[PDB]
């Protein structure tokens, strides 16, 4: 695999969010990865709609919680691969209250086929990862509060609790590392990244990694 890769500075990679007061990680993990690959495949850096999966995907718990698994197989299952605009259907759950599920008056920004789930590897998914573009990830951030910046090498690695998305790595830098994007706005860690450690499973970063399938 290339030595390092990152996926921002391919212009791969749209601003950091905030999820706000909501447990929909999962859903801003899902997503930050479709956009990354419906640009990856030749469209335009598009913003896209977490509101979609928080209020419309019933496999998924909303401001509970949820899956990108799960969230990848609604798209194509029951939303016939469709993924909408932000803009068409903004963030509304900031405050902890979703709103209901709206059907129409949404704008689809980008459709996608299907979703690969990656070997428990970290091997094999940095080398997919430089092919094919950034990885949803689950991991344990429990150990994620008192962050601020570096490569973290103690990530408390027991339960998977948050779902982030991996934009690079560099395997050349004295600790080799993952570059991973958070939903916890650009004041927290790396202007909204964290680098952990690569190699050791740090976060159980290697146990839930996935990426949706375009065309
Ligand atoms: C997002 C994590 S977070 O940003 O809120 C956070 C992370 C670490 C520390 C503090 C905060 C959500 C939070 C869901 C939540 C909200 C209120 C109370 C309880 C739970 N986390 C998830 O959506 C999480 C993602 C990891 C999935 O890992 N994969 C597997 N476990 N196979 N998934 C869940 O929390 N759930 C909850 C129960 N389900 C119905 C779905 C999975």
């Amino acid at each position: 695999a290339p030595a390092a890769v990152d996926w921002r500075a391919r212009g791969a990679v749209t601003a950091v969010k905030d999820q706000g007061q909501c447990g929909s990680c999962w859903a801003f993990s899902a997503i930050g990865n479709v956009e990354c690959q419906w640009f990856l495949a030749g469209h335009p850096l598009t913003n896209l709609s977490e509101q979609m999966l928080v209020s419309c995907d019933k496999t998924d718990s909303g401001c509970s919680g949820g899956l990108m698994n799960n969230a990848f197989e609604w798209i194509v299952q029951e939303n016939n691969g469709a993924v909408y605009t932000e803009d068409s259907y903004p963030y509304a759950s900031g405050e902890g209250i979703s709103p209901p599920c709206t059907t129409s008056g949404h704008t689809v920004g980008a459709t996608i086929t299907g979703h690969v789930e990656l070997p428990q590897d970290e091997a094999q998914i940095a080398a997919w990862l430089a092919v094919n573009g950034p990885v949803a990830v689950a991991v344990d951030a429990s150990s994620w509060m008192t962050y601020t910046g570096g490569v973290m090498t103690s990530c408390v690695s027991e339960q998977l609790d948050h779902g982030v998305l991996l934009v690079g790595y560099n395997d050349s830098a004295a600790v080799p590392y993952w570059i991973i994007k958070n939903s916890w706005t650009t004041q927290w860690g790396e202007e909204g990244y964290i680098r952990i450690a690569k190699g050791s499973n740090q976060c159980l970063v290697k146990e839930e990694a996935s990426s949706a399938v375009v065309g």
